[PDB]
């Protein structure tokens, strides 16, 4: 279960999805910033997030740490360092008071975002068949991870 | 836990995602055996869950327990007793022992096949994008109550 092959195995990601990730990464780079707004957005609408947000009003840091950590998506280097960093990630959340339920919430905000740039983008069915699988894996991978910290 | 119609207000799930839902319900219908089957094998298909199905081996009982499951997204009503019942749902794999990272593996599979009958159902990109954006939240709506289940 725990290694990164174990975990690529169990949802299928192959050299294949880390390539079509990869070939993503125009699109989310160009979108960095549209992201990041509509996450931080979203967040400021429900009072439990929007308290976390407060002291970065002045700091303003919190916005461009979630862009990095939504580009790094399709970076490339799927392995177990990359693993280690979002177990980091996660246990940075339980560390603030963060209840686990906005992180599947914002993940929701990212599935959609990410999916609307695939529709917008490629015409071609199984294009998009393929790019919306590997985005799906990646996604489903984090969140898996992240809710792991939780746990353990 | 919090209650049905919060849940809906951080993941904007409204009536009309609750009413496209309802109307995905016949076209569920017509693909269940062949989602039923996908889901079991891919199961049968990882060493660490097809330990969990040993005792199912004859009857296929947990088969059509997870394909009922699969066509109760599509009711079309989602209250309080939508919660409660999820938070049960979690609870049984609890107690079974099986690892929650395996929930969300096994939602991935879920994801990916559900969002394959939209593509391969709805040509209009609008009527696509409204049907996508409703199964993802519901999806991972029952996600996220069936992972809090694992928490104390
Ligand atoms: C898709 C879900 C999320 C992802 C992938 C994510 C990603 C990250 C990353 C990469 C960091 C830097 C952590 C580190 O390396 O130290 C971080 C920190 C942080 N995030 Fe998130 N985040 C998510 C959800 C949220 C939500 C919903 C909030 C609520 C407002 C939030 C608030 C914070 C805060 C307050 C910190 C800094 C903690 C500290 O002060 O030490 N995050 N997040
Ligand atoms: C999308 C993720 C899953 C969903 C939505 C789901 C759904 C369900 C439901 C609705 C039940 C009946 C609960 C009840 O009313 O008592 C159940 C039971 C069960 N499921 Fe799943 N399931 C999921 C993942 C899995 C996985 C990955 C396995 C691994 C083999 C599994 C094995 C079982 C077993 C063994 C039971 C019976 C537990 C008992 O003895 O009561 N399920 N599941």
């Amino acid at each position: 279960m725990l290694t990164m092959q174990e975990i690529k195995a169990h949802y299928r990601f192959t050299d294949e999805d880390a390539e079509l990730l990869g070939s993503l990464f125009p699109l989310a780079e160009t979108n960095k910033e549209r992201l990041a707004d509509q996450f931080y957005d979203y967040l400021l609408g429900i009072p439990e997030t929007a308290e976390f947000l407060k002291e970065d009003l002045v700091l303003q840091k919190l916005k461009q740490t979630h862009q990095d950590w939504f580009v790094s998506l399709f970076a490339g280097s799927y392995d177990n360092r990359y693993i280690h960093n979002l177990q980091k990630i996660g246990h940075a959340h339980v560390r603030v008071g963060l209840n686990a339920h906005y992180v599947n919430v914002a993940m929701n905000v990212v599935r959609q975002f990410t999916l609307s740039i695939i529709q917008d983008n490629f015409p071609d069915p199984e294009e998009r068949r393929q790019r919306r699988e590997a985005v799906e894996k990646i996604l489903d991978i984090n969140l898996d991870i992240m809710s792991a910290s939780y746990r353990e």
